[PDB]
């Protein structure tokens, strides 16, 4: 025989997000760091906390003489696609991360959420820092008015965020990993072509900052995503996959507009759309999926990679 | 004539994500602008959290260890109980209360700030567990989280404040944000600070006062943002407010004075604990702006403990 003289207190007590939100069935325990469930929580909390940054840290102003090179249009689109990836930021920092914190596997993801959270404000507040540094009042003003009154641009958050304050905790988690891992990168080749051109080194030292936080915050979603969406029957695990797939080909429509618009005038457009289907492919990845892009279509310039 | 508007400004034609997402969808999103700050009390504070930054790593914890085996298995019993008590707290906080102001922002950068909020408050609760992984066995620690569990006293103070973050009321789940860090955690406190001015568990008090230093500055701020917006209401409901506030902390000192003597009472130290909580009672209604109804000796701490608590870094 095997005697059990006490019962466990974890299986006997709920987080307090859950007493908050869900269950006030039993007391609520305290986090326990000693007693972990998942090891791949204490490895990404102990990487994204030992990978803090703040943009004070980056010398911005040595991009002087580079950006002063760069003409008026440039400089226009630099700073438009970094106020509408600024937009993106404030969406996952104050909405997409906290959303996710109730809806946590485990005591440790609660916590690292309030670190994604905290840390996509300072991506957000990044581009404050590169504009504060490099652009006029003017500049920054006018592309401000440029992100509220484009629809295109506009479109893609206001598709997320309905999963996010909706109580489907699964759909909330594919737009979670969907913002870090597609929704930006259209904007990120951008910096990445001028410094592959010897362009604003110091800003592809932010960006690839904010890129070493956003890479843990896609895997970190997805490994989640995968978890919850494993215990599920075969019928609502192929429901969960089509809308996956149906919600990524409705970004990538909003996302090839957005880009269009934003680069046509430079000759941009489809090399930012080809890095662009290159990260939705690794989300689909990062999900458990297989990528269905082809070679042609999400072909990089071995520099910009290189930048990456 | 003279004074139409032929050009609207961006911002006021625009709302923040957090508003779009929980209150109004009828105008477009506008990104943080942090070139153009509304209250430049919002960038000192982000300026000093975000400087402020530490991880329990960063305190040789091991160096405790001689002193914390002079202790007997009751002194350990108490510390490792109080701090999963307070970890408690603290879990409450981060995953509750500071993301559920993120929502009811006056402006952009306090969004922001209440991430960092939510954020370092998990850093607190996390130091506790570096504490225990250095200095306790496997069973005093589970003997912690069974007792936190059990204990009705303890489970009764989040439970009174959660129901203000989880309501609709931003103002009242604004004094709860105030009220942890201002004073429900203090009564924990006075039990590290009284053994570290006898010279016991040194490390752990600096782990402590990089906790204060944090908790300092969240009392502050929400009580700066809760100031700001009472006096957007008609002096009646200001009144209505105020009563509200008083009696939520006469409420909440019952729960702390009755948990404290449960926790303390056994080892003497039930009564400094409390006024040493009553003090910072006092420091909390100062910071919502309200002057403070407790006497110079309901709330004496001794001047060695003070010490510990008003120490720096
Ligand atoms: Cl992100
Ligand atoms: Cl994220
Ligand atoms: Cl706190
Ligand atoms: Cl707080
Ligand atoms: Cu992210
Ligand atoms: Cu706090």
């Amino acid at each position: 025989n095997i005697l059990e003289m006490t019962k466990n207190y974890y299986d006997r007590s709920v987080s307090p997000v859950e007493y908050a939100y869900f269950d006030q069935s039993q007391n609520m325990r305290a986090i326990n760091w000693n007693k972990i469930v998942d090891e791949k929580d204490l490895e990404v909390w102990n990487r994204v906390t030992q990978n803090f940054w703040l943009p004070e840290n980056i010398p911005v102003s040595n991009d002087l003489p580079s950006w002063n090179e760069l003409d008026d249009d440039w400089q226009q689109l630099i700073t438009r696609t970094f106020t509408g990836l600024t937009l993106l930021d404030t969406v996952q920092s104050s909405i997409g991360d906290v959303a996710q914190i109730k809806n946590s596997l485990t005591e440790q993801e609660q916590v690292i959420y309030a670190n994604f959270a905290f840390m996509v404000g300072v991506h957000a507040r990044s581009y404050g820092t590169i504009f504060s540094t490099l652009c006029t009042s003017e500049q920054i003003e006018e592309a401000h008015e440029w992100v509220v009154d484009n629809e295109a641009l506009q479109a893609r958050p206001k598709a997320l965020i309905p999963f996010y304050t909706a109580d489907d905790p699964l759909k909330s988690k594919i737009a979670a990993a969907l913002m870090p891992g597609f929704l930006l990168y259209g904007g990120f080749y951008l910096p990445f072509y001028l410094s592959a051109r010897g362009k604003l080194p110091n800003t592809s030292d932010i960006i690839r900052l904010i890129l070493r936080d956003k890479v843990i915050h896609n895997f970190y979603s997805g490994y989640k995503y995968q978890l919850k969406v494993a215990k599920l029957s075969p019928e609502k695990q192929a429901e969960m996959k089509q809308f996956v797939f149906d919600l990524l080909d409705k970004m990538i429509g909003l996302e090839k507009t957005y880009l269009h618009q934003l680069y046509d005038g430079f000759g941009l457009a489809d090399e930012a759309i080809r890095f662009s289907l290159y990260n939705a492919g690794k989300f689909l990845q990062n999900l458990g999926y297989e990528s269905p892009f082809t070679k042609e279509e999400t072909r990089i310039a071995p520099e910009v990679f290189a930048q990456l």
